[PDB]
């Protein structure tokens, strides 16, 4: 019923290079800065998704050298992706995140007696997150998964203040969305209401994880051309939370103490992750990928003359420390300096596209109407993604047929 | 006497795809929550065995396109497993377990002197467990082994016995403290963390299941274990068996009383990495280890999975009373763990010509194979994660992920 | 002068499988328990050698299907080993050992001055040992090496070679020495080796032997690192000369002890590092003996410290509604699970005048037992009786199945 | 427009060996020593770039055995690099750097206060840097990138004393420039005015990172024949800064305290990197590289009879401790000794060049005019790099045709 694009999309010999040139975003690794109405400094963190919306020129309106390739009646043109190199341009390094009032109580590794928690015990603790690398390509934006506050199933009023119901939400990954950091793929705005259980750069945001199982199990496979991933983390420390234990340990698992241990210590464990070493040998980027065969049925066809590249790279999350002098004297005084935080991301997207033609028979027109009819409507044979926000990359007027003039173009000639 | 299924099970060209779709289980990583009679929240932990009872449609009553493949008289049909992909759907991460009253006394790494033990010295300590990955396939449930209280043939040391049993869904994996029955051999409930202190941790008896005649339990298996010693402690309480005098020179000057030499070990699973993952990739059963070369007798199939590389425990926090100031008494903190699976299979249809020798050889092994062919289930006392794949078989291989991979491979 | 067994031992097509089934030993990881005369609970530790004396049935008295294979006059039969799988049946894990009065003084990593040591400064410290895996096969027991022993001075050192017995201790990171003699205070190493001898295999000798009866082949995996740095209490037997120091005043007149200690650690254990649960095919041996089981016996030596987890047992002396330490007794128990599988190839030996001569040297009891006291009964092994366990139906068994599809 | 040198550069059978012999530089790992006007002891640190300007003899003025190889009438000679071995001659080891007044406040891993910072809380702390190995070859010096104090876009005076604007500057990497150490590729002299945020060997200098994306994006590719890299680091400790928080955490991300915790702890984190293990198995040096095909269009042609080798090697950064006695007495007294710092670098550069000829047609003369006309002007058919500083290596009078007499020459005969 659903067939590979190989059946009805004919390939040509026309290859093109396109480069995004240097891409830079500079800001604060923890939070956006807006005073007092709109943003002055954007939130730029190594743990954010980078989702590029690559806009391609319409080959049916493209100034090709010869129009003899296709008949305008019954044939249409479309770009196919055959080569890709996501360039990363910063030194390898790890940045850390924290919370001046993290809900930490005791170091759980070997101490207790010895309570009990009071009114405010929040600590100023920082940590390095789990290491994560991933990149995806498709003609439709990727899907993320995360846990959010499920409805109570609208019905009855019961005991209030209880645990929130959990529900697995799938959603579209937007540029700037947070990656999982070692605390799970969940909606911290709803499920951790005290704002003090996770560091400040995620305590009021949502960490989404890619729904690999769904995007590959989608029929047409427009979300997954291919993907790559490298995750690693270990448990660095062991703490416990302050506050009421929402679900106490049953008596079947303990023998109640006396002689000072009548009050049970809190067993709400938190764990600081750590991404360990980062190495060049572990890098996924600064190297080309050749799309010989895609995982789904869509074998790299950029329907709608667009293309989505989703990138997460925490191996260059180093946060630069800036220090400005308020008053210059011959002595060091802490009050004379202001310390700031700044993080950066440098990208270079290079693509290589193959021109393809599609002879539109009555069967092809029917098969294309289902899936998406706007493929036909835009062919002359509103965008629901304008509510979503991406890093727009305009590669119109950037296509070049002279492959050998460019790095990825040179590699493509000598390879594949 | 026992022969490979290749001798009397003829292969066809008929292949089928079947997928369980998304499977979700959500609960408490340490214990089930029941008030006050039946369970409200199940115990769902990354250190539990996931044993799926995959039910297949009977090919002898299946609506095949053509019945010309086999003669119903003297031939019967059975599914053969040729492809498998165990899908895992959560971010990699590590969760920890603990005990508000763990029987820890001293940090034994570099300190002693030491004051004698009192009446209650239990500490609130948590730890990360040993890392474990494994998957098994067979037409019969796997066997686990663990140490329990053996018979004697007042309160001295208990006799030890290694028990073999069937691994059920929800059984606990070994965590670094051994494969034993903590409910019986550790009576104080305070020697291991609370999520295993009243349960039994079983380890698969690889040596036995492979030493089985027909090999119906092990089609194949994969494993990745790793742990190291993170800390060194000792126990509080009476040392049941003291160190002999031949190994010490008794002290005076403050050191007349011997410190306790009952040492404990906190494990650690160390780093988890994508490069070490066993799942989210297909396995092709080209040749099995045992005699049963992938035949799913009874139209059923058992998949056992342990995956501690996605054991992250989510922290939930609800506000009881909202004020402009933070006060600990205004919040309730909860614990929740989740598991997401997507099982994909590829089966090969097979026919068996029943000669007098074939009927005889099949009667031994299991006669219900013949009785169900028309030519009570003792596993219903056990509990598994039931997956009903009837009405889920599809012959259009190329429409599915694992099906697509199978065409271009094998 | 000495030739490979391939020259005068003719191979047949007759192969046999034999399995010991599950072998279990359970005890205390630190010491054997005897009250008050003989042992009640044996010493079972992950750092012990497992030396199996595999007894084979006499092929010259074996009930073979046809006696047409060999002529009893001038020909004799003997088994040749071609396949081996050392099965281990416990979860991977690490156990630790210690000493309630370990001779530890100061943490030497970054602290000193001033002391000073008193009369008793021993501490209750435990540690995890060096990680070690090894296995050997031969028709003669393997050789181990270890260091053994005016007044008051240091003892002279001597490297002794000896037979590795079942239950002997492996090196743990403190050296291959006789702690019973060279460490007289019983408090320098943990209690499970402080009154025993840790032996290391003399690999260089067993391979340098002419006939090579001790080494058919061997495998090894050792790893350790220095976890902590300590020093010893007591008088420094050999003081540091003044050429290497500038003597201090201003509080440092008394020199600190420079007798350094090292707690080892075996680091991670992983499945990828395992040597066991996989078959070894003896296609060609290292020594001259290419797998011939002289005397119808075979020695398998195994060390596996990757399953040294020590189980903690807790029994209740008195049950009340409150926890009190005096109501419980805590115990220690360690276990070892083995499954030995072998595959032997029948061989015949035509005894010419030269063959009888060459066989007389090496060992004449090969001829004497052929009809053509055992000095190892003072040594102790884990006896494995494979008589009545040989089977010719290879495909009925795990290792037998692998041998058909391989080699 | 731009073609590979294979099109217009003809190869010969003439190969030559050249070796720099032992090269030694010895100095102070932290700072240069000048009293009171010019330098007495140079700064020699394992974290410095080693950029060798290798000068080759003019083959058109070379005493070749026969002038019959080329017709002086319309054929010209140029050396092409085909073999290279960068010899390192010191034991593997790690050195550390520190700061007697590092702006460290609290250990942020699991502690909170108990405040508040006073006037001076700087600590004497040292650390081991991120591990870095890299080498490049070209006929033009490499480009580095770093973040510097950007202009306000010269327009308006706004709030004075705030964070400085950031700008990504590309520049030429000179010998002695600092590599990235885990604190970013930035200009610490401008962006950290208190001189106390990073260790003293980088606190008043600029750390440059190679702009791989740009040098590969150049048409002629004269800067990158090839390159190698190995970076690795992890976060060893977690601290925070003293001084005013330049950008405070918004209230949306915290629940303010009423007592004792009214003053928010500082959320400006620092992280000590660590280069972890260094091993022989990870070494890039003491092994030959055969330049079979270059990345750019310039396939190893040494235009201008020169060649640039840029090397960073922190795996032999051990700093030797020297101790001199001021007064000899029978007792140890700290006032009787002076302790010094000394670091060393030992190199042995070996090259193997292939003689090449270029037939100068009207098209060749035209194509060579663009790129660089001094290629023609110096052929007879001021140097703007004299403001930059390199380690000059004169290989004139060092070329030898007896390949088998030398280590790299011997390997070249039996290989490639």
């Amino acid at each position: 019923k659903v067939v590979a694009t190989d059946a009805y999309v004919t390939r040509t010999n026309i290859f093109y290079h396109a480069s995004s040139s240097r891409l830079l975003a500079v800001g604060h690794p923890y939070f956006s800065i807006k005073r007092a109405n709109k943003t002055v400094v954007p939130k730029v963190s190594g743990y954010q998704y980078r989702v590029f919306k690559v806009v391609l020129p319409d080959p049916n309106k493209f100034a090709l050298p010869d129009s003899s390739l296709f008949d305008p009646t019954t044939q249409r043109l479309v770009w196919a992706c055959t080569g890709l190199e996501v360039g990363r341009g910063q030194p390898l390094g790890v940045g850390v995140s924290g919370h001046p009032f993290l809900n930490k109580y005791d170091d759980v590794e070997n101490s207790g007696s010895g309570g009990n928690p009071g009114q405010d015990n929040r600590v100023n603790v920082g940590m390095d997150y789990k290491q994560t690398q991933l990149c995806m390509v498709g003609c439709a934006p990727p899907l993320g998964e995360h846990w959010g506050k499920g409805k109570q199933c609208t019905n009855t009023p019961v005991q209030a203040g209880d645990c929130p119901p959990l529900e697995l939400i799938t959603s579209v990954i937007q540029d700037g969305d947070m990656v999982d950091t070692g605390f799970g793929a969940m909606n911290f705005a709803d499920l951790q209401t005290n704002k003090s259980d996770v560091p400040i750069d995620i305590c009021g945001t949502t960490c989404k994880y890619p729904d690999y199982l769904q995007m590959a199990a989608d029929p047409y496979g427009d979300r997954l051309f291919f993907f790559l991933r490298k995750e690693q983390m270990f448990a660095r420390h062991f703490f416990n939370r302050a506050g009421e234990v929402g679900e106490p340990v049953p008596d079947t698992l303990i023998i109640k103490g006396s002689g000072n241990r009548t009050s049970v210590g809190s067993s709400i464990y938190v764990n600081t992750p750590s991404g360990s070493l980062v190495s060049s040998e572990a890098q996924l980027f600064n190297k080309p990928y050749w799309l010989q065969k895609a995982q789904g049925h869509n074998n790299g066809i950029c329907w709608g003359n667009q293309l989505f590249v989703t990138v997460v790279d925490t191996t260059r999350s180093t946060n630069m420390t800036l220090c400005a002098s308020v008053t210059t004297s011959s002595t060091y005084t802490n009050s004379d300096y202001k310390e700031y935080m700044r993080h950066v991301e440098e990208y270079d997207l290079q693509f290589i596209f193959q021109l393809c033609s599609i002879t539109l028979s009555a069967e092809v027109v029917a098969y294309i109407h289902t899936m998406n009819p706007s493929v036909l409507e835009d062919w002359n044979f509103p965008d629901p993604y304008k509510n979503l926000s991406f890093w727009e990359v305009n590669l119109k007027e950037k296509f070049s047929s002279e492959l050998d003039q460019y790095p990825l173009g040179r590699k493509f000639l000598l390879q594949s």
